[PDB]
C-alpha cells in the first residue's frame, strides 16, 4: 500500500494547502500588526493554484529596511564563504530579479528566471507541510517558498524561514544544472515513499540543502541555504570551531536536525555530482 503522490505538477494543489499562528517566542507573538501582515501573506498561498502568476506584493519600507540590511551584511560574507556555483548565479538575481539592497525581488519574477535556467518554480506556501508534501514539490522542480519577511526588531535571527531565506539562500543555487538535478532526485525518491524512508531523505535534505558544505578547489565551502541566509553561522560554518563531517547518506540520515540552534555538525559533499550519486546507492536501499 503506497501512500498517495502527486502524479503532475498541478497535484500539488492537493497537499500544499495541508498546512500542519505565530509560535510563543516569536519576535512578533505580540505584535498585532505583524500577525495581520502575516495573516495576509498566509491567506496568497493559502488561495494560490498552480497556473497562477504568483501575487505581487507590496512590501512596507520595514520590510524592505530589514531585507536591505541582511541582504548587506550577507553580500560581505559570500565571496569569501559561497560555493563557486552560489558565486555565480547571484550576479544574474541582480540583473534580471531586482537582488537589490533597497528592493526585495517578487517570487513571481524569480520563478520566471528559474523556469529558463534550470526548470524550477515558485510555489508560495502558508506555513509548515510534512515533510512527504514538502519533498514531494521537488519531483516536479517546485520550490515550496515563504513570501513573508521576518519581524523588524531582529534582522539578523528568525526561527523560522522567511522569504530573506528563500531568496538569498535558496534561490541561487536552484539556478544551477547540477544542483537542481540533486534536488529533484530528493523529490523523486520520495514519491510514495515509505514513512521511513521519507524521513531518512528530509535528514539528507536538510544537511545538504540547507546546511552542507562542499569541497572546491581544497577548500571548504557553504551551499546550504539556512548558512547563506544567517550572517552567524555561515562565519561559524568556516571557523575552526565547527565539527565537520563527510556526507555519507546512511551516517548523515542518523543526525539530529537542529533548528533553534548551530547544528551541531555539518557535512561536506565533494560535489553536486558526487551527493547526486551517493544519494541515487542510498535510495536504492531504502525503496
Ligand atoms: C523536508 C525538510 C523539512 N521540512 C519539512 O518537513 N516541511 C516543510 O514544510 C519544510 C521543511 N523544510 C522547509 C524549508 C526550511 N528551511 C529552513 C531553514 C532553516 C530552518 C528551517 C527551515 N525550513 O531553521 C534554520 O534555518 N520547509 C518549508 C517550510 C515553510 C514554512 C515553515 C517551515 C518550513
Ligand atoms: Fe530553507
Amino acid at each position: 500500500s503506497v501512500p498517495w503522490f502527486p502524479k503532475k505538477i498541478s497535484d500539488l494543489d492537493h497537499c500544499a494547502n495541508r498546512v500542519l499562528e505565530l509560535d510563543a517566542d516569536h519576535p512578533g507573538f505580540k505584535d498585532n500588526v505583524y500577525r495581520k501582515r502575516r495573516k495576509y501573506f498566509a491567506d496568497l498561498a493559502m488561495n494560490y493554484k498552480h497556473g497562477d502568476p504568483i501575487p505581487k506584493v507590496e512590501f512596507t519600507e520595514e520590510e524592505i529596511k530589514t531585507w536591505g540590511t541582511v541582504f548587506q551584511e550577507l553580500n560581505k560574507l559570500y565571496p569569501t564563504h559561497a560555493c563557486r556555483e552560489y558565486l555565480k548565479n547571484l550576479p544574474l538575481l541582480s540583473k534580471y530579479c531586482g537582488y537589490r539592497e533597497d528592493n526585495i525581488p517578487q517570487l513571481e519574477d524569480v520563478s520566471n528566471f528559474l523556469k529558463e535556467r534550470t526548470g524550477f518554480s515558485i510555489r508560495p506556501v502558508a506555513g509548515y507541510l510534512s515533510p512527504r508534501d514538502f519533498l514531494s514539490g521537488l519531483a516536479f522542480r517546485v520550490f515550496h517558498c515563504t513570501q513573508y519577511v521576518r519581524h523588524s526588531s531582529d534582522p539578523f535571527y528568525t526561527p523560522e524561514p522567511d522569504t530573506c531565506h528563500e531568496l538569498l539562500g535558496h534561490v541561487p543555487l536552484l539556478a544551477e544544472p547540477s544542483f537542481a538535478q540533486f534536488s529533484q532526485e530528493i523529490g523523486l525518491a520520495s514519491l510514495g515513499a515509505s514513512e521511513e524512508a521519507v524521513q531518512k531523505l528530509a535528514t539528507c535534505y536538510f544537511f545538504t540543502v540547507e546546511f552542507g558544505l562542499c569541497k572546491q578547489d581544497g577548500q571548504l565551502r557553504v551551499f546550504g541555504a539556512g548558512l547563506l541566509s544567517s550572517i552567524s553561522e555561515l562565519k561559524h560554518a568556516l571557523s575552526g570551531h565547527a565539527k565537520v563531517k563527510p556526507f555519507d547518506p546512511k551516517i548523515t540520515c542518523k543526525q539530529e536536525c537542529l533548528i533553534t540552534t548551530f547544528q551541531d555538525v555539518y557535512f561536506v559533499s565533494e560535489s553536486f555530482e558526487d551527493a547526486k550519486e551517493k544519494m541515487r546507492e542510498f535510495t536504492k536501499t531504502i525503496k
